[PDB]
């Protein structure tokens, strides 16, 4: 995968993160379409759910890490999405689990507003990080997503949250399946797509 020096940074920061489950593997497309769905669990976390999918075209890892509740605390998310041979787009921001709630992190990058991809203040940051490059590019921003990394990590050391109410993440999960689903539908059908995305993508609904 393209993605492989931003998951072993990811586990560098969070090494606690181990997987649970392997929820799903899948073969789709032509098959020539691969998915992978882990469940991580560990300590300061409810856990942190990962998908990646990989064909001769496109190769996306999207993981969500869920922390413990009671501290506020936002979610960290990443979408690094490899979707046709020559184009990719990274999106990764804290995401707070609540509406209508807007967050940020002093010493990061802030989004110039120049460009309109998420409703800032409700579920995305400030500090919202959107790029589109080229599959040969994508390591030019790993500098960046570490300085995201050693924040949230800051903040969940900080804090140790305990809490184990993960409805304090339905909104955000009601949130996100509500923001087509062309490439999952076309790859491994309507019906495992609804799951996927149900049962595992956004499952505190």
């Amino acid at each position: 995968t393209i993605w492989q020096n931003y998951i072993d940074a990811l586990f560098e920061t969070f090494p606690q993160l181990e997987i649970s489950e392997v929820w799903a593997k899948w073969d789709g497309g032509n098959g020539d379409a691969k998915l992978t769905a882990n469940i991580r669990t560990g300590e300061h976390f409810l856990k942190a759910r990962e998908a990646h999918i990989v064909d001769p075209n496109s190769d996306i890892y999207n993981t969500i890490l869920y922390p413990k509740t009671g501290a506020d605390l936002p979610c960290f998310g990443m979408d690094l999405m490899k979707f046709s041979d020559k184009k990719v787009i990274i999106v990764f921001d804290f995401q707070h689990p609540r509406e209508k709630y807007l967050f940020s992190v002093d010493g990061l990058p802030e989004d110039d507003g120049k460009y309109r991809f998420f409703e800032m203040g409700n579920h995305f940051s400030k500090n919202i990080f959107v790029r589109y490059c080229k599959p040969d590019e994508v390591d030019q921003y790993l500098d960046t997503f570490k300085l995201y990394l050693t924040k949230y990590k800051e903040m969940i050391d900080n804090n140790k949250p305990v809490g184990e109410d993960t409805t304090v993440y339905s909104d955000f999960d009601t949130y996100m399946t509500e923001l087509v689903r062309g490439y999952m539908k076309n790859k491994f059908g309507e019906g495992r797509s609804e799951a996927f995305v149900n049962d595992f993508l956004f499952s505190y609904k």
